[PDB]
């Protein structure tokens, strides 16, 4: 399998329906052993990591709790073995206080909300390498989920800042990472039906911030020369793994859009 004896962290499991899922459901079916962590809710995760294809150990971890982070290496050591280390490492989480994702217009986010933001969905990029380069082997990859934020787009307002400032933490983590033999990169995927995104474009923040999405969905499709499936987060798990493996040796501080080429083409 693609990833046959490598160990790989995977954080950002909450329903069955997050890219983390499928990641770790891909990475699993390649041949890796896995890490998982959550946020919070652990019973709730736990119930679904049950449910991937093979056994594997759930640890907690809140990017903003100082202490979850400070001991994350040697939590994850606990489950691994000691001597043993981390090939992979995978960042996929985000988060954003409704008043920066269109509740209300853009101007209206207060920075308490927009900081907590970028807390977790960008600096936390830099915290979770800190945390797990010193327990990586070299060749080793670190990936994060990206959103595309080159252009604003309405449909999610702050969270397209908080991308920017990612794209930009993962350029300096590739620094970082660099002497360790360790890879930095970013997959940006188009859109995807996980539940919290289901319930903007189902109406819970209004019907503006509703229409907006789905325009951007719609958008999507036409633009994607091989389609875009919303409902099918495979082809991204697929290529966080691409860059989990050793086939990518000499990529680091990038971008890798896995979107169906809609970023490609202009109509
Ligand atoms: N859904 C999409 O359309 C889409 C598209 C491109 C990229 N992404 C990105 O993919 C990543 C995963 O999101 P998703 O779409 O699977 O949604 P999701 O809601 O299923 O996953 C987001 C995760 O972030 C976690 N999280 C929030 N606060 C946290 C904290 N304090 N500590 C640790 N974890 C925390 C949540 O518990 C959850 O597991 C995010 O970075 C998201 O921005 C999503």
């Amino acid at each position: 399998g693609l990833l046959d004896g490598k160990r790989i962290l995977v954080t950002g499991i909450i329903t069955d329906s997050s890219i983390a899922f499928h990641i770790a459901k891909v990475a699993q079916e390649a041949g890796a052993q896995l890490v998982l962590t959550g946020f919070d809710r652990l019973r709730l995760i736990q119930r679904i990591v049950d449910r991937l294809p093979e056994k594997a150990p759930l640890i907690e971890l809140d990017v903003q709790n100082e202490e979850h982070l400070n001991t994350l290496a040697q939590r994850v050591t606990a489950e691994i073995g000691e001597g043993n280390k981390l090939d992979g490492v995978v960042h996929s989480i985000g988060f954003m206080p409704q008043t920066g994702m269109g509740i209300n217009p853009f101007f209206d986010a207060p920075y308490e909300d927009v900081s907590k933001g970028i807390h977790i969905s960008a600096y936390s990029y830099a915290s979770l390498a800190k945390a797990l380069l010193p327990i990586m082997n070299p060749g080793g990859s670190i990936v994060g989920m990206d959103f595309d934020p080159s252009r604003a787009m309405p449909a999610y307002n702050w969270m397209t800042v908080a991308k920017s400032a990612l794209e930009s933490v993962n350029r300096f983590v590739a620094r970082e990472a660099g002497p360790h033999g360790v890879r930095s990169n970013l997959v940006a995927a188009g859109p995807i039906r996980t539940l919290a995104m289901a319930g903007i474009v189902g109406g819970v923040l209004g019907d503006q911030a509703a229409e907006q999405i789905r325009l951007l969905e719609e958008g999507w499709d036409q633009r994607a020369p091989i389609g875009w499936n919303m409902k099918d987060p495979t082809p991204v798990a697929k290529t966080v793994c691409a860059l989990l493996s050793d086939w990518l040796p000499a990529t680091t501080g990038t971008i890798i859009y896995a979107d169906g080429g809609a970023s490609t083409q202009l109509l």
